[PDB]
């Protein structure tokens, strides 16, 4: 299913990178992707997948592109275009200047502060659910503890109640790795359907939670309304129901793959805040993109308005012009380069909560369960999209080898 080439894009800059089936899927998701940094691929291609659209396959080009606002805009930040269109979160899809005011709400209800806050809760959560599987010597670990670990998190901070974990979980999976079921307008709608009636309890009732806080904000000089606080908490609930909990997972199957790195972290704990970069780095997972506000060369290829660039936050990392031995994991890596977050002015606001959820999870899962491996006769299958991540992910240990502290 290709689109037909455009007239103003060359043929010698075509690659035809599919972004929700890659070729090489099989051998990794990251691994399906890094076909576009091989040496026969330009910095910038255009692929006639997915309605067509470029695709940056460089870190410098990447960084360079999500620096620049003017030319490069999040109004239509998902693939495929109908998606990008209907796309209208907030902040992410507003550029600046007009995002900044709705980011610093936002950061309000998922920044630092806030985090440190939930110390004691997010460890809480992790040592309940870890102890309760820990007897079993079994799981699977996606829907186990990658899912309702962050998820819980998320619902104790959003102030909404566990009951509505499994629709929620259901809609967000469908904007990101689509299955067929619902449209991405579709799936965002339902979640604004979910989201009008709580955000208008709580601006008459205003309290501590993040749709409380969000639902009474102010922003340039007037009260949020209704519609702007849904734009908004839809795409909080995007970030803490599916992202973190598909990182996890990637960083846990690697892991339970790796007897050694298990090892140096069970040996030296105070090396697990850095390994929680270089996991990032290597198990990078989003990729969306922007749209072209005008006509625009870029690097000697001529851009045109409205054009849609894939800008991979995933392949920055990836790149071996800025990590030698890229798909090789150093936790003593000297510098650990990546926009895993992403880059520019819509740096993740959740990636202060990420972390802590990625530390805490490696500090208590090792301290408890430290050796365990992939089930036996099992395959590990991965998923491509905006959001990559990981179908399936069986865990098995003895118990008798696991700890309560
Ligand atoms: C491993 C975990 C995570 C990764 C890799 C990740 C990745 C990213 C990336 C690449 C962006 C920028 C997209 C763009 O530039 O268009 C972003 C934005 C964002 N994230 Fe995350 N994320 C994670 C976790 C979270 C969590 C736990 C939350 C909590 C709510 C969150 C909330 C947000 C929000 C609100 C934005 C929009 C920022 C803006 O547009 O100004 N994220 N994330
Ligand atoms: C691309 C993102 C990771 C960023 C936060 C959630 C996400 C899917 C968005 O819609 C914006
Ligand atoms: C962010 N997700
Ligand atoms: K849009």
């Amino acid at each position: 299913n290709l689109a037909p080439l455009p007239p103003h894009v060359p043929e010698h800059l075509v690659f035809d990178f599919d972004m929700y089936n890659p070729s090489n899927l099989s051998a990794g998701v990251q691994e399906a992707w890094a076909v576009l940094q091989e040496s026969n691929v330009p910095d910038l291609v255009w692929t006639r997948c997915n309605g067509g659209h470029w695709i940056a396959t460089r870190g410098q080009l990447i960084r360079e592109a999500y620096e620049d606002y003017r030319h490069f805009s999040s109004e239509c930040p998902f693939i495929p275009r109908e998606a990008g269109e209907a796309y209208d979160f907030i902040p992410t899809s507003m550029d600046p200047p007009e995002q900044r005011q709705f980011r610093a709400l936002a950061n309000q209800v998922v920044g630092m502060p806030v985090v440190d806050k939930l110390e004691n809760r997010i460890q809480e959560l992790a040592c309940s659910l870890i102890e309760s599987l820990r007897p079993q010597g079994q799981c699977n670990f996606t829907e186990d503890y990658a899912e309702p670990f962050p998820i819980r998190i998320f619902m104790l901070l959003a102030g909404l109640p566990e009951e509505d974990i499994p629709h929620l979980k259901y809609l967000t999976d469908q904007m990101t790795a689509p299955d067929g079921s619902m449209t991405f307008a579709e799936a965002k709608e339902a979640l604004y359907d979910y989201l009008i009636p709580i955000i208008e309890q709580r601006r008459q009732k205003p309290g501590t939670d993040a749709i409380s806080i969000v639902a009474n904000g102010q922003v340039n000089g007037r009260p949020i309304t209704s519609d702007e606080a849904k734009r908004m908490c839809g795409l909080l609930l995007v970030g803490g129901l599916d992202t973190v909990v598909n990182f996890l997972s990637f960083s846990m199957e690697f892991l339970a793959k790796s007897p050694e790195h298990r090892q140096e972290l069970i040996e030296r704990p105070e090396r697990i805040p850095a390994a929680c970069e270089e996991l990032l780095r290597r198990f990078s997972l989003v990729a969306d993109g922007r749209i072209l506000t005008s006509d625009y060369e870029f690097h000697g290829v001529q851009l045109k308005k409205g054009d849609q660039i894939l800008l991979p936050q995933m392949l920055s990392g990836l790149d071996e012009r800025e990590n030698a031995a890229p798909m090789h994991v150093d936790f003593s890596r000297q510098k650990v380069s990546h926009t895993t977050f992403g880059h520019g002015s819509h740096l993740c606001l959740g990636q202060h909560l990420a972390r802590r959820e990625i530390i805490v999870t490696l500090k208590e899962w090792l301290t408890r369960i430290p050796d365990f491996s992939i089930a036996p006769g099992a395959q590990i299958q991965h998923k491509s999209g905006i959001v990559s991540g990981v179908q399936a992910l069986p865990l098995v240990w003895d118990p008798a080898t696991t700890k309560a502290v």
